[PDB]
């Protein structure tokens, strides 16, 4: 899983503990 600030998109669900914040985890 990814960690916060792990970058991402809008609605991906990869953050090990959280969602996409500001385009990132």
């Amino acid at each position: 899983c990814k960690g916060k600030g792990a970058k991402c998109s809008r609605l991906m669900y990869d953050c090990c503990t959280g969602s996409c914040r500001s385009g990132k985890c």
